[PDB]
């Protein structure tokens, strides 16, 4: 039986109807693992994010309606979890278990709109200690890891090649990208300079490859950001 995870970056979710619109596609989606970027969700209103099907919800959260993190995981999925470690700003969380007896390690991060390759970096540096041969990177890094993650194929940053060169002395690939070597897909829309990006991404170790049966990019209506999916054997 196949675990599935899921990443999209839902642009707020401090109204009710919203959070009931992101139930609905949750629920017909049927992710595992759902990993969302920027809940909006102050330390104080974590418990307004519920979900039948999705009991276990851990969450990182500041003290305002900003950044925000949340990692669900289905009713139908037998995880035990072993480690939860949740950024103080809410930019961050990441969950170690097993799933059917597996070890997984999960990161959520949401990067920042400026410095985002070097923030993400510097978390890579300060979680080294549990990154490992089964590790996934996901959500919304707000950078392009490489030049056909934009519509302008412009070259990345010397930022961004040195945070893929942190992924590299850790043994993390991009798992989409490798997947879709060719791809020319975007996540997001940046209207003033009419630009695409593909700035959501699915890092992992370089061991999960053989698990990674499929990904794809899902467009949707809740936010301006596209999710992505991962099917792992
Ligand atoms: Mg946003």
């Amino acid at each position: 039986s196949h675990i599935t995870i899921l990443t999209l970056n839902i642009n707020g979710l401090n109204s009710a109807i919203k959070r009931h619109r992101l139930a609905s596609w949750i629920k017909s989606q049927d992710p595992s693992v759902c990993c969302i970027q920027e809940t909006h969700l102050t330390c104080r209103d974590t418990h307004r994010l519920k979900i039948k099907g999705w009991r276990k919800i851990y969450q990182a959260n500041g003290k305002q309606k900003k950044a925000g993190v949340a990692i669900l995981v289905s009713d139908k999925t037998d995880f035990k979890p072993t480690k939860i470690k949740r950024d103080k700003e809410g930019h961050y969380i990441m969950v170690k278990g097993s799933i059917q007896q597996e070890e997984l390690t999960i990161l959520n991060i949401y990067a920042p709109n400026t410095g985002a390759p070097r923030f993400i970096k510097q978390v890579l540096s300060d979680l080294q200690r549990d990154l490992d041969s089964h590790t996934l990177i996901m959500g919304d890094f707000n950078t392009p890891l490489s030049t056909l993650d934009r519509s302008t194929r412009q070259k990345v940053n010397k930022d961004t090649q040195e945070l893929n060169s942190a992924l590299h002395q850790a043994d993390l690939i991009d798992i989409y990208r490798t997947l879709h070597p060719k791809s020319t897909e975007y996540t997001f829309f940046s209207a003033p300079h009419h630009t695409y990006s593909k700035i959501d991404h699915i890092v992992g170790s370089k061991a999960l490859l053989s698990k990674c049966k499929r990904t794809e990019i899902i467009t949707n209506y809740l936010s301006d950001h596209s999710a992505i999916k991962l099917e792992l054997r």
